């Protein structure tokens, strides 16, 4: 059996966990904390990671793509080359320029830090490009990426609603206000897969807050 | 025939530059300078980008698994899924934790501006810990993914000597001195794809210097 190592308050862990259940791939959940992980695993201590018998890997896109690839029963990419290269895109425009930009940000928002004036003013100037790029290429139709449900949504689902939640508390204004994500996570609401990741992650907030 | 839009002095232009030649896809190189690109291509203006009768795509990695996908007849991934994974693990490290962070230094390192001190002690601590985690990755075997040429390598080829070329300007030190880039470059040497596209590389970072803009 799979291992998905990590632990649910992580957006990219719970990126892997809704393809996985999307696909029903069968899968233990291994708690392991920042600086607790296998390091031959994951050999700079990131999350989450994959063991298998075969082998492990340890980026969550490389994951997703694993999963595609070893388990092909239910696809979550499309068929036709370009298509499935507009998911990737959609994916990849995501993780890169949102989530990361916004990721320089998440220890003042989020876990009591502070970055600098600059650094705020630095990614608020991404952001504000990269945003609107972003309305561009999304779909919301109703997924992400059109009127099927792909990885692209197994990412949309988790990072969305954390960079809303970032912007919100570094610029008093949610830079996501313009698209229509309130509308999205109500149609992704519905869906088991996502209403286990999201009672997993709060209570595993929760507890990672506790320590 | 598809074309690649951008100019040669990108390295991430040149990643997939590498994939087209490897798998002798035929295409157009279509200048698009920072600034001046198509933005109903690539909206967020970045290069490179790829435009076919099909469609456009506008991200570096994002192209290079079209070509594999559209263009199966040389593959640059092995069909074991696991294998295929050791061999993306690879290129999206060396992106997201070699790449990225030495760009934050290039603006000083190569056009000639100045990052902070803050930032040159940030970006040094994460290569520092970084580049050994990549090492644990890397079999250059010759090749960075093992004994075969894939992905990893049209990655490895532009993005380990500018990680080397930065940090011994900002560091005085090649960061990567402990990988063998020396010898794994040389490996890559004799590869036509690899012989054109640095010649390319030189007329097109010269032509972008030379500009106004």
């Amino acid at each position: 059996m799979l291992k998905l190592c990590g632990f649910a308050a992580s957006n990219y862990y719970n990126k892997v966990k809704l393809a996985l259940l999307e696909k029903n791939v069968p899968f233990e959940e291994v708690l392991a904390w920042i600086g607790e992980t296998d390091t031959t695993a994951t050999p700079a201590g990131k999350v989450p990671y994959m063991i298998t018998e075969s082998g492990s890997l340890c980026e969550s896109e490389v994951i997703n793509e694993y999963l595609e690839a070893a388990y092909p029963q239910t696809p979550l990419l499309p068929r036709d080359p370009m298509q499935a290269g507009k998911v990737r895109e959609i994916v990849t425009f995501l993780e890169l320029y949102l989530e990361l930009t916004a990721r320089e940000l998440y220890p003042e928002a989020f876990f009591g830090g502070k970055v600098s004036d600059n650094v705020k003013e630095r990614q608020l100037k991404l952001l504000s490009r990269y945003v609107p790029a972003f309305a561009k290429l999304a779909k919301f139709s109703p997924y992400v990426a059109g009127d099927t449900f792909t990885l692209a949504d197994c990412a949309a689902a988790v990072h969305l609603p954390l960079v809303s939640s970032c912007t919100k508390i570094i610029y008093g204004k949610d830079l996501l206000a313009d698209l229509p994500v309130k509308e999205y996570l109500k149609t992704l609401s519905e869906r088991p897969s996502v209403q286990k990741v999201n009672a997993d992650r709060k209570a595993n907030t929760e507890l990672m807050l506790s320590r």
